[PDB]
C-alpha cells in the first residue's frame, strides 16, 4: 500500500555525470562512451548573452578551451561539435560506467526523473512532468544546467531532458539530448515566458485509479458521461482534452479496478464542479496530474529494473 | 527556484542490494563488506506467524538453508546470527561496491530516502519522514521487506531504516539496521496498529521558510507570539510541541530570510486558525511537514555529495 512521487533509481545516471568548464562558466555534462554532452551556452560570456551567434563563438574555440573533469580525473577533449543547442565534446576516454541507453524526445504529459547536479556531482533526484506548455516545475539553482531527466526500462536508460534555463515564473526549460528545446524557448536572454498551462487530464484519471487501487473510493459516483460531454467540462476547468487514445491507455487500470474510463470521468467531473470538500485523495488536497498511467501500474505492481 | 520532494541519489545503495531466500520466502538484503543484513522474518513459515520463537526457528537452520543472490551471482553463506529483528548472513565475498557507511537510529521528524526493492532489484526512490507515531507513509508491496532508508552526507551513506511490516491503515513499520523497531511494533502477526499521529511542527516551519526563500510571502503577517502561546495553539491542532531546540535549529533559515522564528510561528498560527483560503504554498494546498530544516537548506543551497 501507499502511493509516492517515485523517481527511478539514479545510479546508472550518477556514473555518467561530469563537470565541464569553458572560460569562467562551469556546469554539468553527460558522459556516455567517449562523448560528453552539455548545453552549448557554456561557451557564452556574460557580455554576449542577448544575441549570441553560437557558430561564431564556437569556431573561435579549441579543444583545450574545454576542461572536463570526472571525479578528480581530467578528461582530455580531442574533438568538439555543436548539435542544435548541445555541445558534444569527444574525450580521450570512454566512460566505463556507460549504461545501456537511448535518447528520447518525450511528449507533454510524460514524466521523468531528474538528477539535479552541481559541479559534476549529484545533489538529489525527483520526479517531474513535461507540462503541456513545455516547461517543467523543477528545482534548479545556479550551476545546475546540464542536469538530465530520464526514464529507465529494464536495463535501458532513456534520457529525455537536459536543463538549460529558468523562466520568470521560476519554472524550467531545456532540450532533448539532441539539443532541441521543448516548447518555443531559446538559449538567449530574451523576454520569453511560459505560456498558459493546462492540467494533464489522462494523468489525473490515472491517479484517481491509483487511489481506488489503494482502497479509497469516496469520490466515485454512479453516473457516467460521454467523452464529448466530459471534454466540454474539461475545457471549462483548463484541463487538456481527453482523446480516445487516452481512454485506451487507461484500459488496464479500468480493467484492474472494474471502473469504466468514462465512469471515472464522471467522478472527475463531479470533483471539478464540487471540489473535494476538505477531503483528501492519496494525501493530496489537489488533483494530482504528474503520474502517468504507466507510473501508476509501475508502483502498484512493483516493476523493477535490471 | 523550485521546491521538490527530493531524495538522495540512490547509486551507492543500489550496489548493496541483494536477494535472500529461505524456504519459500524471498525478500531483500543489504550487502556491506562480507555481511548481508535482512529481516529475520525471512525464516518464518506461514504457519508459525502468530507467535514465532525466532531463536528456536533459527537454531534449526544451517547456512545452506539461506540462498543469497547478487545480480546473477550466488553468494555462499558461511555464517549467520540474529541481532534483534535482523539476520546477519556472513558470505564468502566482500561487496566490492560497499560505500563508506554508518548505521544510525533516527528521531521522529527526521527524513530519509527509501530505495524500494523487489527480488534484490531497485524499483524506485522516494522521500519519507519518520512520523511522531514511529510509522512511515511509504509505498511498499509484497516482497519489499529488506528495502532500506538512508541519508547521504558527503561520501557517507547513513542507513537508518529497514522495512518489515505494513499496518492496517496502510502505513509502514520497520527497524534500524541493528534490528530495533521504531515504535512499539513487533515482527509477529498481532493486533498492532499505528497510534494517533501528530504534525511535525518544526518541519512545517522549515517549509514556510522554503516558500519565502522561493519568493512567496502571502501567508506572512505582522504579529509575533510567545513559544508558550504558540504551543497552546499547536496542541489544539494536533501539532507537535515546538521546543527551544527546534527554535535554535531554525536559526539559519530565520537569518537568511530575516523572519524571526516566533514571527513565523505567528504566521503558522493564523494559517491554522484561518486556513489557506484556496491559496497554495509551494504548490500544496496542505501544510507540508516532511521537509526538515536541513532538507530546506540542502535544496535551497545545492549541497552535493561525493
Ligand atoms: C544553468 N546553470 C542555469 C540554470 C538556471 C539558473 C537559475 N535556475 C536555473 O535553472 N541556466 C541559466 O542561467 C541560463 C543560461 C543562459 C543562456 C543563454 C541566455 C541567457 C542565459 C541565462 N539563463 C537563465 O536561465 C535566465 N533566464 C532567462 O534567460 C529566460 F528567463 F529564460 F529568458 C536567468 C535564470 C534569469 C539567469
Ligand atoms: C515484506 N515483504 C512485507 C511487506 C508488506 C507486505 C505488504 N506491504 C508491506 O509493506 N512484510 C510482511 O508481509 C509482514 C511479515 C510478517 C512478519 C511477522 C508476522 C507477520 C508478518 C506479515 N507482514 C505484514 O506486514 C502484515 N501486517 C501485520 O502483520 C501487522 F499489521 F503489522 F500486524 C500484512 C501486511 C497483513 C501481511
Ligand atoms: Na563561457
Ligand atoms: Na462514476
Ligand atoms: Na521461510
Ligand atoms: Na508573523
Amino acid at each position: 500500500s501507499g502511493f509516492r512521487k517515485m523517481a527511478f533509481p539514479s545510479g546508472k545516471v550518477e556514473g555518467c555525470m561530469v563537470q565541464v568548464t569553458c572560460g569562467t562558466t562551469t556546469l554539468n555534462g553527460l558522459w556516455l562512451d567517449d562523448v560528453v554532452y552539455c548545453p552549448r551556452h557554456v561557451i557564452c560570456t556574460s557580455e554576449d548573452m542577448l544575441n549570441p551567434n553560437y557558430e561564431d563563438l564556437l569556431i573561435r574555440k579549441s579543444n583545450h578551451n574545454f576542461l572536463v573533469q570526472a571525479g578528480n580525473v581530467q578528461l582530455r577533449v580531442i574533438g568538439h561539435s555543436m548539435q542544435n543547442c548541445v555541445l558534444k565534446l569527444k574525450v580521450d576516454t570512454a566512460n566505463p560506467k556507460t549504461p545501456k541507453y537511448k535518447f528520447v524526445r518525450i511528449q507533454p504529459g510524460q514524466t521523468f526523473s531528474v538528477l539535479a547536479c552541481y559541479n559534476g556531482s549529484p545533489s538529489g533526484v525527483y520526479q517531474c512532468a513535461m507540462r503541456p506548455n513545455f516547461t517543467i516545475k523543477g528545482s534548479f539553482l545556479n550551476g545546475s544546467c546540464g542536469s538530465v531527466g530520464f526514464n529507465i526500462d529494464y536495463d535501458c536508460v532513456s534520457f529525455c531532458y537536459m536543463h538549460h534555463i529558468e523562466l520568470p515564473t521560476g519554472v524550467h526549460a531545456g532540450t532533448d539530448l539532441e539539443g532541441n528545446f521543448y516548447g518555443p524557448f531559446v538559449d538567449r536572454q530574451t523576454a520569453q515566458a511560459a505560456g498558459t498551462d493546462t492540467t494533464i487530464t489522462v494523468n489525473v484519471l490515472a491517479w484517481l485509479y491509483a487511489a481506488v487501487i489503494n482502497g479509497d473510493r469516496w469520490f466515485l459516483n454512479r453516473f457516467t458521461t460521454t467523452l464529448n460531454d466530459f471534454n466540454l467540462v474539461a475545457m471549462k476547468y483548463n484541463y487538456e482534452p481527453l482523446t480516445q487514445d487516452h481512454v485506451d491507455i487507461l484500459g488496464p487500470l479500468s480493467a484492474q479496478t472494474g471502473i469504466a474510463v468514462l465512469d471515472m470521468c464522471a467522478s472527475l467531473k463531479e470533483l471539478l464542479q464540487n471540489g473535494m470538500n476538505g477531503r483528501t485523495i492519496l494525501g493530496s488536497a489537489l488533483l494530482e496530474d504528474e503520474f502517468t498511467p504507466f507510473d501508476v501500474v509501475r508502483q502498484c505492481s512493483g516493476v523493477t529494473f535490471q
